[PDB]
């Protein structure tokens, strides 16, 4: 909520994606026209809802705001565009996970704005994990593609030291940089670790968060110094113990940690593999020497 950036101006780090989103939000503010589709690719907690909203108040425009599964019979996705007006912004988290009926609705209201038996002018904006997830009939359709990669430790350094700001609570530099180490490169952990980091000063009644408030706090998290979570390091021994090492298929592992191949491949593994702890082969995926000695499991 108050934690949200409100403009560009407020969001931290991605410079690449907020140079190419500003370039195409001022011009057409300066034309007064309705922006291009964009559509807003990477893992979760990046940015993609919050930059979503900042897109509709820049255009100073409604946002609607719905999602894939949500979605399932055209009526649900007719209602929805018909509510919209000149140049709102639509938008859909989890694009990729449109069913065919409303997908082919979707498309196309946005080829001249009309459908079965007309929509006034929007901006599309969809929130995806990965980009390929989508049909390549609608992923042609958006003229601007941001794809946001995780935050360096800097960047996320700033962002804890801005939140821990906004919850009126001092913060060191040094324990703002051990919470960003471990925040996985997502805002959204990064805060919520620095809310949890809170309350240990709360408890522990000290004037501000130091590296040994920190510490105390990831221990009773159980976060260890890579950042990595229990569901973390079960992926990683799961591979380990049960597929010696991998390579493992997709399937197989979701199947043994008793989740999705979705949520395994969309939410956690991205981090483990820009860490270098998974590597993904033909044959399946596998775990990396560092994996090996991060969890001090002998290198077979
Ligand atoms: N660049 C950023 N600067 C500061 N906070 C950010 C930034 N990107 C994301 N966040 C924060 O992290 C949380 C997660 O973001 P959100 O936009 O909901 O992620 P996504 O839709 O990609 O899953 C939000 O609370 C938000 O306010
Ligand atoms: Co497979």
């Amino acid at each position: 909520q108050f934690l949200r950036p409100k403009s560009l101006d407020e969001f931290i780090g991605q410079e690449n994606v907020k140079k190419k989103l500003s370039l195409a939000l001022e011009a057409a503010k300066m034309r007064g026209e309705v922006l291009d589709h964009v559509l807003l690719a990477g893992p979760p907690g990046l940015g993609r809802t919050t930059l979503a909203h900042i897109i509709a108040s820049e255009l100073q425009t409604n946002i609607h705001v719905t999602s894939g599964p949500v979605l399932v019979k055209q009526g649900d996705m007719a209602a929805i565009l018909t509510s919209l007006e000149r140049g709102d912004v639509l938008f859909i988290d989890e694009i990729h996970r449109l069913n065919k009926a409303v997908e082919e609705l979707l498309y196309s209201a946005i080829e001249d704005f009309q459908i079965d038996i007309d929509i006034q002018p929007f901006t599309l904006v969809g929130a995806t994990t990965r980009s390929g997830l989508l049909s390549s009939p609608l992923r042609s359709r958006f003229g601007i593609i941001l794809e946001l990669d995780f935050y360096t430790v800097k960047e996320l350094k700033e962002i804890i030291k801005r939140a821990a700001s906004l919850m009126d609570v001092e913060i060191e530099d040094a324990a703002a940089e051990m919470i960003a180490k471990r925040s996985r490169g997502t805002p959204r952990i990064a805060i919520r670790l620095t809310k949890r980091v809170r309350d240990m000063l709360t408890v522990v009644k000290a004037d501000r968060i130091n590296t040994d408030i920190v510490l105390k706090t990831m221990e009773v998290l159980n976060i260890d110094d890579e950042g990595l979570d229990e569901f973390d390091r079960k992926i990683l021994k799961t591979i380990i113990e049960i597929y010696r090492g991998g390579p493992v298929g997709l399937n197989a592992l979701a199947a043994s940690l008793g989740v999705e191949a979705d949520t395994l491949s969309e939410v956690y593994e991205p981090y483990l593999l820009q860490a270098g702890f998974l590597a993904r082969t033909p044959r399946g995926r596998i775990v990396t020497e560092k994996a090996y000695k991060h969890l001090k499991y002998e290198v077979p």
